[PDB]
């Protein structure tokens, strides 16, 4: 029959109070004859009624998926409360249950560094700024870029990578125009991580 | 029953004529009661008899794993010959075949940069040298470090990461004592890739 998977909120949504973190329950391979799925939600075994549930046609392989996202309180995630979805359908003998909560573990704040472009790039039209975020636990982190205050979108980062000392690091590569590098005052690597004071740390660099 | 997985040689073994690349077939979930397995190997459907096979007791879940590695010629892998293992066992109705060969893809040679430590890190007891390798296809690459000729093993790299332009990049971080950053004359990032001349490029950095 159908399978069910549960997912934690995005770490950025958890650490940014103006955003809405959500726990997600996904019912995969729902039968088309039988698309009625009831998904109910529990926070520490207390039922809640705020989840938004949608059916999606998966055109990759012509299947159906039902996705339920429960909006949650940030502090409830951080303080270790259990979120649980119960899925009922006809093709299911008994209801299938999934539970998730935040893993209580080692917390270690990252160091954040910005590396200027390599010298070899300074004669080209485009340069790469590198944000190196090092020594954090756990491995969940948001890393974004701005120039002065404006959001920069033309970056990619790596997976968090577990180092030999048991902590993680990540690289983020921002490509911008050498002219922009020359004219713009400042570029900022903005890091959200639970070990940081206020969950937030900005590092800024300028061309000299 | 059991299943069979086939794995390619490691890119470094492929690109260094002095090393021995191997195609590997792994049989998982062979029963403790029937650990015997028959395995044959074919290079372009000619049987070869050079494979090394070891059986492992997987005490974790009381199963058996058989790993067979065929040593292969570099040119045979690079030129796209088909490597095939056929596996039989009591608990398999008919023999399982797995095949593998090198994909004929785009080959794009990367640029290699070495970045010095970020300025804010030079106070510490250890500094990080960053090797940034940008714009390669396919995404198989070997990145290693030397100080002059001598191997420097205290490094971790990211996965290759697929960029915006459909090429890959990768970061490699070598951590070193700040004292060696000031004493040692040179550190080298050594990149082996299909698209590089002689499959090898060395980039070198010193403190200035
Ligand atoms: C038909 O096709 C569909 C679609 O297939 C996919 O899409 C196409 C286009 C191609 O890319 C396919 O190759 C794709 O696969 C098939 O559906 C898929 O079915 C799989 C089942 O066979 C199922 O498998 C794995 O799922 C998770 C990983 O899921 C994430 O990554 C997948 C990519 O690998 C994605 O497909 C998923 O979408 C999912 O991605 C995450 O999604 C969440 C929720 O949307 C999202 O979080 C939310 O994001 C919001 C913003 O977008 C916001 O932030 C919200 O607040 C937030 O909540 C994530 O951000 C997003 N991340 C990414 C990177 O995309 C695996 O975990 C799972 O493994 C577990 O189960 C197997 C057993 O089956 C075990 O072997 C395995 O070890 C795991 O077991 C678990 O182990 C841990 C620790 O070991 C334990 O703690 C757990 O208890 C234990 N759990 C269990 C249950 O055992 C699966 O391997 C895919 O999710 C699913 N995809 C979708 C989209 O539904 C379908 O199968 C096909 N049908 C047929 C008949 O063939
Ligand atoms: C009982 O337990 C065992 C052990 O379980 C593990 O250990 C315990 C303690 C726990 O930690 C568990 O969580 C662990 O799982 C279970 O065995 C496991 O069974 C899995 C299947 O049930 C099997 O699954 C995946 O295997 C490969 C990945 O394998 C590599 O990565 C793993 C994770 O890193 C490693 O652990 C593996 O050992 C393996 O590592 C690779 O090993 C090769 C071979 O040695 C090595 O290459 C050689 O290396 C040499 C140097 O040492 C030298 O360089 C040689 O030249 C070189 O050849 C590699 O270096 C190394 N690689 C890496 C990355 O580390 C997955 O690829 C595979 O995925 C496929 O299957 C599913 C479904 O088909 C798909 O989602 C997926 O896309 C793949 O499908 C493929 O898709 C393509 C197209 O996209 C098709 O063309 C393919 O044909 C298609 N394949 C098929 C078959 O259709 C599996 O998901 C685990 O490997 C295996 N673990 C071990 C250690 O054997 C067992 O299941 C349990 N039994 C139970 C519970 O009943």
């Amino acid at each position: 029959g159908p399978s069910v998977f549960i997912f934690p909120p995005n770490i950025k949504d958890v650490l940014m109070i103006s955003l809405t973190p959500k726990v997600t329950c996904v019912v995969v391979d729902v039968s088309e004859d039988d698309p009625d799925v009831q998904i109910s939600w529990f926070v520490n075994n207390v039922e809640v009624h705020t989840a938004q549930t949608q059916t999606h046609r998966e055109d990759y392989n012509s299947t159906i998926r039902v996705v339920s996202t429960l909006p949650i309180q940030h502090q409830d995630w951080m303080s270790g409360k259990e979120f649980k979805c119960k899925v009922n359908n006809k093709d299911l003998p008994s209801p299938i249950e999934r539970t998730i909560s935040k893993i209580k573990g080692l917390v270690r704040a990252p160091q954040v560094y910005i590396l200027p472009p390599p010298a070899e790039q300074l004669s080209r039209k485009d340069v790469s700024l590198t944000c190196l975020v090092v020594g954090f636990n756990p491995g969940d982190i948001s890393v974004e870029w701005t120039s002065n205050g404006h959001t920069e979108e033309n970056y990619k980062d790596t997976a968090p990578v577990l180092d030999s000392d048991g902590s993680y690091f990540i690289y983020s590569k921002l490509n911008m125009k050498t002219s922009k590098w020359e004219k713009t005052d400042s570029f900022s690597c903005n890091v959200r991580h639970e070990g940081l004071k206020n969950y937030y740390l900005k590092k800024t660099i300028s061309r000299s």
